[PDB]
């Protein structure tokens, strides 16, 4: 059963999906702030590639001045620290501010913040499965809008309602983008596809990681076009799997297989399966406490989204300790 009524709200749903995309204007600042940061690079490297990563690039991004940049760069003797310090100088020498060098769990980082458009980048070196993460859903957010719609919606729950920090045993926010597109995955008829069981077109490897899928994906503008559901009923029916259907004792969400896996083939308590590192399960921050909290979260979702006469600011109201 569902809300005879649930139409009514697709309306202010897209107004808030819309209101949550960044401006043009602030990311026409990102695309020339990166082409002047990309012939910069090369200047000193030719071989080198940057590449954008991270919620500024996989298209699932909230309005912000920061920036993620990895620098891709071949070789044996790659020491990002050497590197980095000169890029450290080159930065400085182009009359970029607060260029800092920077470590977070010893991974080297540097940071700049552009005088022009104000946008603050942090680059690192060869940190490339990530780029391919995000190249991962940012194709697939190009096969239907409502994967982003219904995306940009989640991330404000789970903000809104504070379950968005894995220091806290929450969920990050690219694995929230995971369950959306495997729930859009599992709807029939479809919305999303499996694009890592299809014909491959896209293939590179990341240190005994190979990532390989399907990444024509304008070809895809209408795969779940046979699907009519709109994002009321996904946002209804995507916080009323997690809170009443969802197995958690023997079920895996995964993207890489678009389907519902096994959890007893082998701590797990809400299992969301990395779609190239498949070992990484992205709920292993979850603990038997915060567990808990996030199922209730979930179950607070649905009855909102079921009974409640103003769902759409009812099930987004901040939660206060
Ligand atoms: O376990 C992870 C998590 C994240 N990532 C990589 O980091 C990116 C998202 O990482 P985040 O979960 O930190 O997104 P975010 O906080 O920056 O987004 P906002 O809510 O602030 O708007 C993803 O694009 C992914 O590639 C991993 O590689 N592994």
């Amino acid at each position: 059963a569902c809300r005879n009524d649930i139409h009514r709200y697709d309306a202010t749903f897209i107004a808030i999906y819309k209101s949550l995309i960044p401006a043009e204007e602030e990311l026409e600042k990102q695309r020339q702030l990166m082409a002047h940061l990309e012939n910069l690079v090369a200047k000193e490297w030719p071989h080198a590639k940057l590449y954008l990563y991270g919620s500024c690039a996989n298209s699932f991004g909230f309005p912000k001045s920061d920036i993620d940049v990895c620098l891709a760069i071949e070789g044996d003797d790659i020491n990002k620290s050497e590197m980095l310090l000169k890029l450290a100088e080159i930065l400085e020498s182009d009359n970029l501010q607060n260029v800092q060098a920077l470590t977070r769990a010893r991974v080297p980082i540097v940071k700049l913040m552009d005088p022009v458009t104000g946008i603050s980048c942090a680059i690192c070196i060869n940190n490339v499965l990530a780029v391919v993460n995000t190249k991962l859903l940012r194709d697939y957010a190009q096969i239907d809008v409502r994967l982003r719609q219904l995306a940009f919606i989640v991330k404000h729950w789970a903000k809104s309602r504070r379950v968005n920090e894995t220091y806290q045993g929450t969920l990050s926010s690219y694995a929230y983008v995971l369950m959306c597109i495997h729930f859009l995955q599992q709807r029939r008829p479809p919305i999303l596809p499996c694009l890592q069981e299809m014909e491959p077109t896209y293939s590179v490897r990341v240190d005994n990681i190979r990532c390989t899928y399907f990444d024509n994906v304008d070809r895809l503008r209408n795969f779940g076009s046979n699907n009519r559901e709109t994002i009321a009923e996904l946002v209804w029916g995507f916080f009323n799997y997690w809170a009443y259907a969802h197995d958690y004792a023997y079920n895996v969400v995964s993207v890489r297989t678009g389907s519902i896996l096994g959890k007893r083939e082998k701590r797990h308590l809400i299992c969301i399966e990395d779609p190239f590192e498949t070992s990484h399960d992205l709920g292993r921050v979850v603990d038997k406490f915060s567990i808990r909290v996030l199922r209730e979260e979930f179950e607070r979702a649905a009855r909102i989204m079921h009974q409640d006469p103003n769902p759409c600011a009812k099930l987004l109201e901040p939660y206060i300790p």
